[PDB]
């Protein structure tokens, strides 16, 4: 499409063919007025990078775009005040939504645990980042859960191996 | 001691009465002719600031300075062959001599997992990062190993907890 191409050049300010890591970042609204998690954008760019130079070509950018896309309606889903940031009982309904069956003083630990801003509510570049994070939890945790009951039983070691395949 | 305020003097190099981060890496060799690793100064730094600059006035920079000397004792007296890096026949010594019972293949893991430089040996900088994380993540399955087996057995929401407290 060529209205992704527009995209990719107002993006690509250096005109290198090439987003970088800090071009996708300024770019990008978290609607907090402060800049979008570089973690977040580190993630989305190595995630489409399919080549090493830390940054993502128009080819691989329509991925990019894409993803983002998925995200602010999954987002805005669950933003159902529209205060465009998601509070616990929001994310209790996210998390609800994809399956998750955790107590709602662990869904403190989660806020507090991603939160940038102090507020005690989830933006949306911190809401990507969680919620990456939390799908590479589960994955690892599968692993050792052979039998599926939530519940699993690991050795010292297993466990540092666990704990080291997070990355 | 006067010896140490010499080190300081010449460490805090903006002369602001507070050693940076940047300051520190600087002062600080991996035998390798890299820059010391910017985490682990990073973990020394907010390991001995009592206040948040980022940084260590003098008062705090004896702890540092302590703490780093405290370091080269025990990397030395592991480093026998004298390559000032830990290989790992050495790395086994290490752990074993602080009662780690491992497997030769986890050790693989650690290496690949600690080491900055290809060369499957651990430099100084990487070796204090290495057993400060190595220690934190002991000391939080020591919570969880309620009978001291060595074993743990937790549920999905309790991992996500574990996992979580490492920071
Ligand atoms: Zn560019
Ligand atoms: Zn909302
Ligand atoms: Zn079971
Ligand atoms: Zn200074
Ligand atoms: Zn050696
Ligand atoms: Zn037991």
């Amino acid at each position: 499409q060529s209205f992704l191409w527009n995209v990719f050049q107002r993006v690509d300010k250096d005109r290198s063919g090439v987003i970088s890591d800090t071009e996708l970042q300024q770019a990008l609204s978290n609607g907090t007025w402060t800049p979008f998690n570089p973690v977040t954008v580190r993630s989305i760019i190595s995630m489409f990078d399919r080549e090493n130079k830390a940054g993502v070509n128009f080819s691989e950018f329509t991925g990019v775009w894409k993803y983002i896309t998925d995200w602010q309606n999954v987002f805005r889903t669950y933003d159902r005040d529209n205060s465009g940031m998601i509070d616990k009982n929001e994310l209790k309904q996210a998390l609800s939504g994809a399956g998750y069956r955790l107590s709602d003083q662990f869904h403190d630990i989660l806020i507090r645990k991603f939160d940038r801003q102090g507020r005690g509510q989830i933006a949306f570049d911190d809401f990507i980042q969680g919620c990456i994070v939390l799908q590479r939890l589960t994955d690892i945790f599968r692993r050792y859960d052979t039998d599926q009951d939530g519940w699993i039983q690991v050795s010292y070691e297993q466990y540092l191996s666990m704990v080291f395949s997070i990355v």
